[PDB]
RNA sequence: UCGAAGGUCCUUCGUUU
RNA sequence: UCGAAGGUCCUUCGUUU
């Protein structure tokens, strides 16, 4: 069985102009990881031009370019990476996409798998690490049990703790807040506190980067959810990294043109 | 993100002697 | 006439810190 594989590139090209960021917003080159995504197939890819994909960051060109040619490897390994694309679509996002690193030459990614597969308290309290939070996703542990949350972590704020003053009226600070509401005491009250982001699935080849009512109030509530400031302990780590994760979200457009 | 309700129209069917 | 089952779209609301 005839393998080929390719790799996916993003380069920003068209960085927002600096004129164009007004909030001078952090800017998230995807050539700044090593860590992308490779398509995985049986019969080759036909050659596609290479085209953006517009991000808040600004215009990132996507290139499919063929790595690697020819080879096969057992099957145990061929079955494996299939439970990473179902990861990646299914518990992620909602003929095969695997992770790649760099070794100056590109293969698997060997550390993917196990951070998940790492992952299977107290009264001597939370530690809060900086260089946990640096490139992170944090979910909220005390809500959404079902389908939780995942935010990128935007900013420390380290001028703010855990009884600084909560921004709503009806509660004093957030460790108030989180008590009186979801019945949470906190072991650290010297804790900064964190800033997110949210985006996810949507279009990336056209720029919104007449609108109906179900859809006013989701501009309301993602506007509301990335004012969010969050509490560290509170906070579980996702494995993934953010600077992965926000390669992972053009996948679905970059497959959609692929198709289509 | 996950939900709740009101309305509107369409499809399929029941209902009379 | 009164109803059942499924769907479409519009509108209103809750849900986050």
């Amino acid at each position: 069985q005839p393998c080929y594989l390719y790799v996916i590139g993003m380069v920003l090209t068209t960085p927002l102009p600096d004129e164009l960021n007004f909030r001078r917003r952090k800017l998230y080159p995807p050539e700044d990881t090593t860590r992308c995504f490779g398509i995985l197939t049986a019969k080759p890819i036909p050659q596609i031009p290479h085209f953006p994909v517009y991000t808040r960051s600004g215009e990132v060109t996507i290139s499919i370019e063929l790595k690697k040619s020819g080879f096969m490897l057992s099957l145990q390994m061929l079955e494996l990476i299939t439970r990473l694309h179902q990861y990646i679509f299914s518990h992620i996002l909602r003929y095969c996409v695997l992770p790649l690193n760099v070794v100056s030459t590109l293969d698997i990614d060997f550390k993917f798998m196990e951070d998940i597969e790492k992952s299977e308290t107290k009264e001597t309290p939370f530690v809060f690490k900086l260089e946990d939070y640096q490139d992170a996703v944090i979910i909220p542990r005390y809500r959404n049990f079902d389908q939780p949350h995942r935010f990128y972590v935007a900013d420390v704020y380290t001028d703010l703790t855990p009884l600084s003053k909560f921004p709503s009226p009806e509660y004093e600070t957030f460790a108030e807040y989180y008590k009186t509401k979801y019945n949470l005491d906190l072991t650290n009250l010297n804790q900064p506190l964190l800033d997110v982001d949210h985006t996810s699935s949507r279009l990336n080849l056209l720029t919104p980067r007449p609108l109906s009512s179900a859809e006013k109030r989701k501009a309301k509530w993602e506007s509301l959810q990335n004012k969010q400031i969050l509490v560290p302990e509170l906070c579980a780590i996702h494995p993934i990294p953010a600077s992965l994760w926000r390669k992972a979200v053009c996948l679905p457009s970059i497959l959609y043109r692929l198709h289509c």
